[PDB]
């Protein structure tokens, strides 16, 4: 009960090179890694994860990012796994699967792939299942 005051503008707004949607902070690295090392990049700055993406309106966000770069990347990833190798997915942060956006023929049952990317073909709004040793770019959320 001591400093009770008002938020800092280091609260309300994200740093040079991240954008603000919803109370997160976002943004996409260029960088060409496994999912794993992706995610744990995430987690090393400013504690995020690879980007959960739980309404329409937040993968449309997410492709207008991409997008807006101008990267000539074909395979960006996201957060969502197959951990157990079941097809039972899960996000990276913890968070629910309150939305799904899979492409044509995902997921794949003939040939798996058991983590996820956003496609180049797809304006970026549809997933596709790959093998998680793919080395791509990806984006970041993190609270802020
Ligand atoms: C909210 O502000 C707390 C500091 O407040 C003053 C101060 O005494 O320094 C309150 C003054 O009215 C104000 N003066 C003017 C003219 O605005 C100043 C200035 O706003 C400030 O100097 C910037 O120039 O702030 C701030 O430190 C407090 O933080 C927290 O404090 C808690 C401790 O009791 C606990 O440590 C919190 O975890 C910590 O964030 C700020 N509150 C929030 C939520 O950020």
């Amino acid at each position: 009960q001591e400093a009770q005051t008002e938020l800092p503008q280091a609260r309300i707004s994200c740093p040079e090179g991240t954008n603000a949607y919803r109370s997160y902070c976002y943004y996409f690295n260029e960088d060409r890694e496994t999912w794993v090392d992706a995610d744990l990049y995430c987690q090393n700055m400013n504690s995020g994860n690879l980007v959960s993406v739980l309404t329409q309106a937040e993968g449309a966000f997410v492709a207008s990012l991409i997008k807006e770069s101008g990267t000539d990347d074909f395979n960006v990833w996201i957060g969502l796994h197959d951990p157990k190798k079941n097809r039972a997915w899960h996000w990276s942060s913890g968070s629910l699967v309150s939305y799904k956006s899979w492409g044509i023929g995902a997921p794949s049952s003939v040939n798996p792939g058991y983590c996820v990317s956003l496609t180049s073909s797809t304006g970026f709004q549809k997933w596709k299942d790959v093998p998680c040793e793919d080395k791509f770019s990806f984006v970041c959320k993190f609270k802020n």
